[PDB]
């Protein structure tokens, strides 16, 4: 296909000052009528003006009021229109089109498409070349001017970016407005919006120079009332960049705009940023807990790009992960602050450990600023986003707070208002560390490798200590597998923040430290290290690697019950859990290979069970935690650790080892779901959609996860439990009583009553479809058929399809029937969703990316699933890319 190569990037040619728009919003069409006041650059060599613009229906062209003639001043193919040279002036001039789009069918979901009742944009990457023409790429930076008409009974609300300065009537019962957004933006950042919404509004007022701003949030009219708590974490957002980073925001107004039919998350249109409901609405009544967390990040990480993004935005879609594993990075520091809980900081790393380790040990491996691309709508992934959030956290890991705060301001006034680029960042961060280290000869060019570099890097750890001279030794190796990206792989600057635990005792012995690993290979050694130590490693997961800890199961013990560090801890715990995984998934598979009539399985460590008893039993100790000690670690991170992998043999081994454990722990899970119900369930703050206690939304994840283990257990009597959990005012307990209720008769009977409880608000019913479609059931494949049918229909929206699918897909047992049966029904959905949304469609390719890891039964049928795909007459181009690089052909 035609492939974008970063070393390819030049300047263009010209230049864009100005945007000046009409979209006139009717019925069946759309006409956008563009003015662009353009001019040429010191780089022009007199090349023909080509602009982007896709599927556009011209009306007219001009340049100086000159019309332009199709076969003689210029050509369009539906993606690029071509001006002649010699029509192309050679001074400032002004370029006119006029064309027609149609919302109302444009069920991709980029550029200007209708969702229900509201007409919105998505510009970012590519979409803005399907509203009109432009030189549609980050570096071309104009200042927009807006008027938006439509009908006014059907659209009374109209908002696009900045100012609104005008306001008017038009006969037949339109009306318009205009806005002026004073700021200088790349197109991807341009929005609109017309519909019939109602808000909620407030004035902050901001810190530094109590500038006045109006904070308005959106939504269709049936769910105004789901505005409140979106609105509160915008509040707590802008104070937090006050508070941190010193950052005011910069307009007089900043919109929030709800809709249902959106592809991801949110959007920073600058001053109207835009959300998938999903991201923006909840009510204590008509959401799970998880949903305020959702929102509070994804409201914060949309607020954060208001500097890391638009106030200094990309030179390239190369850079993309300066403006997204920097805002992510931003969204982690600020959700850690808010929620005040450890288990924040261990849920990002459970997804990096599990998705983002999983992609980057796949055929879609590529470094957060990739070399290549076709589609850029394929590097919006967990390796840009996530890893590079762990790349843009370990600067602030090797700075401290003090140099972290003064690099960071180095960049973001450097280059505001202008384009950067990864190289900006690193020499921004190179100033602070030549500060910190007071040695302006200091530098971070090794640093760049993390930008460069794919793959994850594999740190391992020798010991020695020696009593005589009280003295102790780490000795840390680094290793990154070759592979496509890099045949020869370069050591890294790693971070190692590390502790030191007395056996004895289980206290601290050392301050912490932080060791920098800069060679392959490097022995750092303690003095005054009165007994031997348990080295506490990693602490905060301090850099994204594999850690090989080389400690005993005993040692790792130890530091579940008395390290400090709640991700040493964790993955002390998660250790202990892969040993016993990969010793057990050996013996089930050597006994299954071989067809053996009787053999031993290695029983889970006694010891650690008596662990984690003595925490669940802890009254002081914390409940998000417990629930993490209680799970075993996630297929998408156990299947890093093994190569063709029997996901039946897999599923046997995590059902023995948690049969094991509750063998041993079952009464006292028990005893503590019912214990915890009180403070759990305790009503304080039900009706206050602007204070949510995540330490108590932690006691009832806990009492949800315990509760799945007694039903998968038949525990005695539980089943009374799971009914009167269905009565609980908390949908996470209601809905959790349908998918525990798996394991008993009663399962339809809840499927009925939650249904009726869900159907009515279009948020709660996509979480009781992925309710379903994650339950544990022998008959699936018939439920799924049965959602199909009665539920999800012809449905197009994004938040309907995944729901039904994606959880099923995590089913370890059902997914991986060896017929294909799973990967069939999925490829179908893939195949089906990609005529109407391509973007949509790769996403739901994810269950693939692990293909080549599996059985070689497994990877033949998953592999004849892709090129079946791939086959497929007007495959999309991002479908078609996402294939061929996943099966090692591009
Ligand atoms: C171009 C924009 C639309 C990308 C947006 N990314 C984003 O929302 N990711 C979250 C996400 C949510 C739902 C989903 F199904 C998939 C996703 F990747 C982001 O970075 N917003 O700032
Ligand atoms: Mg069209
Ligand atoms: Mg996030
Ligand atoms: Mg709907
Ligand atoms: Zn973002």
């Amino acid at each position: 296909p035609k492939i974008h190569y970063r070393k390819d990037y030049k300047p263009s040619g010209f230049i864009i000052n100005n945007v000046t728009l009409n979209i006139n919003i009717h019925d069946n069409e759309t006409i956008v009528r563009s003015v662009l006041d353009m001019d040429i650059s010191k780089h022009n060599v007199g090349e023909d003006l080509v602009f982007d613009g896709v599927g556009l229906k011209i009306n007219e062209i001009s340049i100086n009021n000159k019309k332009l003639v199709e076969g003689e001043e210029y050509t369009y193919d539906n993606e690029f229109l071509t001006i002649f040279s010699k029509f192309v002036p050679k001074s400032k001039f002004a370029f006119s089109s006029e064309v027609i789009i149609h919302p109302e069918t444009n069920y991709a979901l980029t550029g200007l498409y209708k969702s229900k009742n509201i007409i919105v944009s998505q510009c970012e990457a590519t979409g803005f070349r399907r509203i009109t023409f432009f030189i549609d790429r980050p570096d071309m930076m104009a200042k927009y001017d807006v008027t938006v008409t439509a009908d006014k009974e059907k659209y009374p609300v109209l908002l696009s970016n900045g100012d609104k300065v005008n306001e008017f009537e038009i006969p037949g019962g339109r009306h318009g407005a205009r806005f002026n957004d004073p700021h200088l933006k790349p197109c991807y950042l341009f929005a609109v919006v017309a519909g019939d919404l109602k808000h909620l509004s407030a004035t902050y007022i901001t810190k530094y120079t109590k500038k006045k701003v109006e904070l308005y949030v959106f939504s269709e009219e049936k769910y105004v009332s789901k505005l409140q708590w979106a609105l509160e974490c915008l509040k707590k957002s802008m104070a937090f960049d006050e508070d941190y980073f010193g950052l005011e925001y910069d307009l007089s107004r900043l919109n929030l705009v709800a809709v249902s039919d959106f592809n991801v998350g949110a959007m920073e249109n600058k001053g109207l940023n835009i959300f998938n409901a999903n991201s923006l609405l909840a009510s204590k009544k008509n959401s799970i807990d998880f949903s305020y967390a959702r929102i509070l990040t994804v409201v914060g990480h949309e607020y954060f790009h208001n500097y890391t993004g638009n106030r200094v935005t990309l030179r390239d879609w190369f850079q993309l992960t300066l403006k997204e594993g920097l805002t992510v990075h931003r969204e982690n520091l600020f959700s850690e602050e808010m929620t005040k809980t450890v288990t924040t900081r261990l849920s990002h790393v459970d997804l990096l450990r599990s998705v983002q380790f999983l992609e980057d040990s796949s055929p879609l491996s590529h470094p957060i600023r990739p070399e290549s691309y076709v589609s850029m709508e394929n590097f919006y992934t967990t390796t840009v986003y996530d890893k590079g959030s762990e790349v843009m956290r370990m600067y602030l890991t090797i700075l401290g707070e003090e140099y972290y705060k003064k690099g960071f301001d180095i960049y973001i006034k450097k280059n505001d208002g202008n384009t950067a680029t990864c190289e900006d960042f690193n020499y921004a961060m190179e100033q602070a560390y030549k500060m910190k280290k007071a040695d302006n000869s200091a530098n971070l060019n090794q640093y760049l490798l993390w930008f460069s570099q794919s793959g994850t890097p594999h740190v391992s750890f020798k010991y020695n200590y020696d009593a005589e001279k009280k003295q102790y030794s780490i000795h840390v190796n680094q290793y990154t597998k070759p592979d496509e990206n890099q045949k020869e792989k370069k050591p890294l600057f790693i971070p190692i923040s590390v502790g030191l635990i007395n056996p004895e005792n289980g206290k601290e012995m050392i301050s912490q430290t932080t060791l920098e690993l800069t060679k392959e290979s490097d022995t750092f050694v303690f003095n005054n290290i009165a007994v031997k130590p348990i080295p506490s490693l990693f602490r905060g997961f301090s850099a994204p690697v594999y850690i090989e800890d080389n400690l005993t199961d005993e040692e790792r013990i130890l530091l579940l019950k008395y390290d400090s560090d709640a991700f040493v801890r964790y993955n002390s715990c998660t250790n202990i859990y892969m040993k016993q995984i990969l010793m057990n998934y050996n013996e089930f598979l050597k006994a299954k290979n071989e067809k053996l009539e009787s053999f031993n399985l290695t029983p889970v460590n006694a010891q650690f069970i008596d662990a984690i008893k003595y925490l669940l039993e802890d009254p002081h100790a914390d409940a998000g935690f417990k629930s993490y000690i209680v799970s075993l670690p996630q297929d998408r991170y156990i299947i890093n650790f093994v190569s063709n992998l029997d996901t039946d043999v897999l599923a046997d081994t995590k059902e023995y080892i948690y049969k094991q454990i509750g063998d041993k722990l079952n009464d006292v899970y028990y005893k503590m779901f019912k214990s915890l119900e009180a403070k759990a369930d305790d009503l304080t703050y039900f009706n206050d959609e602007s204070h949510v206690d995540f330490d108590q939304m932690n006691m009832r994840t806990l009492r949800n996860t315990l509760l799945s283990l007694l039903s998968k257990a038949q525990y005695p009597n539980i089943l009374n439990e799971i009914i009167e959990h269905s009565k609980s005012p908390y949908p996470s307990n209601w809905l959790t009583s349908l998918s525990v209720s798996a394991y008993f008769d009663k399962y339809f009977e809840l499927y009925d009553k939650t249904y009726k409880l869900s159907k009515d608000d279009e948020l709660l019913l996509q979480e009781w479809l992925k309710t379903v479609s994650r339950s544990d059931r022998k008959d699936i494949y018939e439920i799924l058929k049965k959602l199909e049918n009665e539920v999800l229909k012809d449905s197009k929206n994004p938040n309907d399809i995944r729901a039904v699918y994606l959880p099923f897909t995590n089913n370890l047992r059902r997914f991986h029937d060896i017929s294909g049966k799973g990967y069939k029904l999925i490829a179908e959905v893939i195949t089906k969703t990609d005529k109407f949304n391509p973007m949509v469609a790769t996403q739901l390719c994810e269950p693939f990316k692990l293909w080549n890891k599996l059985d070689t039964k497994r990877q033949e049928l998953m592999l004849n699933e892709m090129n079946t795909m791939l086959q497929e007459p007007n495959i999309s181009n991002n479908l078609k890319e996402y294939l061929l690089r996943l099966t090692n052909k591009l």
